[PDB]
């Protein structure tokens, strides 16, 4: 089993500091390792943040020129040169999908969640470790994104194919100090340890999530974020807190691809013997659905049985089989946008809609119970949600945490310098985010509590804050009516 350009994998630091490289979100650009967060047998709950796609060595020559030049006609020439170079990479790298990576090849590491390249900077010192260079996530990447993939043990050599599970050294082409998992811990995030660049003996185990072969856009696969649309009820399956506990329900309305809240998003896991695996869903596959907003798992438990939200995904009671509504003469793969019914594997029962509200005393109930039946004699659409759409949500959520944190420390008193810069850039990024502006992102401003946090912070940053608020309500009346009601 070999490593392929296009494979999605997690990298597991071994040695003195054991753990998977993950990140601290979408706003913060540091790479960390959380030793107590999860190991090979028991990967971290937030595992989607651990996945990297193996990519080829991008061309940065034309882009380096433009960045460096940041006449006027000169900019056009250089920008067109850079555009053509970014297109070259998309084209050439595509022809490299599914080729075997050989030891000594130069590779890049695209962090899936944030869509950024892990990148060393020769010219910048690590934030924490004494004599080490700095390692960040960069959207476009650059020459600092190039790693030689080298064998940690004499068991394999330069020129050899890289085997899945091999422990490798990831050595920058220019800084030339291997990637390193430090014993240095972050103060702001006690769980995490700094990943930096220095002469050390860190080894990284390539742990295959998904083969390039399975990462097709027209099939349902491990990691896919989906909405579950009950066909005849015309309602999305959502989870949310009511009366200080979590509930699974169908949301009343008054819609098959209508917009909804994040509380209706689900990440599909396809059960695998290996707990770090996922992969393409087949009809004869077993599935789990992790609620994206809370990390809770969909399940069925006695009340006969009703759909509920368990806090963890290691039990049998959270496993569902998918049952097709038609039959084809092709292969066993589940297509995207499939209409399915759900069979709860532990109880041999079928997911069923009801008319029993959860909010009893609450006039105008929007929470309908979903149960299961032993009897055979409906379907759900597995509505796919795009990675961009999920990133958007993750960014909004992280931006929400920062302003929350900083409003707390702002209420205590003085604001630190390396902290005041953090809060200001975010607002410039938020302006750039919310942009004739974008409707679906204006919603995220409100829904994910960016706006509520801006107002919190108010008690320069101020000018920038209002600029967000203004763009957040441009041609949007519901946001206008919200902003005023404070």
């Amino acid at each position: 089993s070999f490593l392929h350009i296009g494979d999605i994998a997690s990298l597991y630091a071994e040695g003195s500091t054991n753990g998977f490289i993950s990140t601290l979100g979408l706003v913060d650009d540091r790479a960390v390792v959380q030793p107590e967060a999860g190991d090979l047998n028991n990967p971290p709950k937030k595992f989607r943040d651990a996945l990297f796609k193996l990519a080829p060595m991008n061309r940065y020559s034309a882009q380096k020129q433009f960045w460096k030049a940041a006449d006027a006609v000169l900019l056009n020439k250089l920008h067109h040169a850079a555009d053509l170079e970014k297109k070259q990479n998309e084209t050439e790298n595509r022809k490299l999908l599914g080729t075997v990576i050989q030891y000594g090849n130069v590779i890049q590491l695209l962090h899936l969640k944030s869509n950024k390249y892990l990148t060393v900077n020769k010219r910048l010192p690590a934030l924490l470790e004494k004599n080490a260079m700095r390692v960040t996530l960069d959207e476009a990447g650059n020459e600092g994104s190039w790693f030689y993939i080298q064998p940690f043990y004499k068991l394999r050599s330069i020129g050899d194919s890289v085997v899945i599970g091999d422990k490798v050294v990831l050595n920058p082409v220019n800084a030339g100090q291997p990637l390193h998992a430090s014993s240095h811990q972050l103060v702001d995030n006690p769980g995490a340890n700094e990943v930096n660049s220095v002469n050390a003996n860190t080894s990284w185990k390539i742990v295959l999530f998904m083969k390039w072969s399975d990462n097709k856009d027209d099939i349902l696969k491990g990691g896919d974020v989906v909405r579950l649309f009950h066909a005849e009820q015309e309602k999305f399956l959502t989870a949310d807190e009511h009366r200080k506990k979590q509930h699974v329900f169908l949301r009343t309305t008054g819609s098959a691809t209508s917009a909804t809240s994040s509380k209706a998003l689900w990440e599909v896991e396809v059960v695998q013997h290996d707990p770090a695996r996922g992969g393409a869903g087949y009809w004869n596959s077993l599935f789990r659905f992790k609620h994206l907003a809370t990390g809770h798992y969909l399940a069925a438990e006695v009340d006969v049985y009703s759909l509920v939200s368990v806090p963890e995904g290691n039990d049998i009671s959270s496993i569902f089989e998918l049952d097709p509504t038609t039959l084809r003469g092709g292969d066993s793969l589940v297509p995207r946008n499939s209409y399915v019914r759900l069979r709860h594997l532990a109880t041999n029962t079928w997911v069923h809609s009801t008319n029993i509200p959860i909010d009893k005393e609450e006039e105008k109930p929007v929470m309908l119970k979903i149960g299961t039946s032993p009897l055979k004699e409906e379907a759900f659409a597995i509505v796919p949600v795009s990675p961009a759409e999920v990133r958007d949500l993750d960014f909004a959520n992280d931006a929400s945490k920062v302003l929350g944190s900083i409003a707390g420390k702002l209420e205590k008193g003085t604001i630190t310098q390396n902290e005041r810069r953090s809060v200001t850039k975010l607002l410039e990024d938020l302006v750039y985010f919310v942009t004739k502006p974008n409707r679906e992102r204006q919603k995220l401003m409100r829904e994910q509590n960016i706006l509520k946090q801006i107002f919190k912070l108010l008690q320069h940053i101020a000018r920038l804050a209002y600029r967000v608020l203004r763009h957040s309500q441009q041609d949007y009346r519901k946001n206008q009516e919200y902003i005023a009601k404070q």
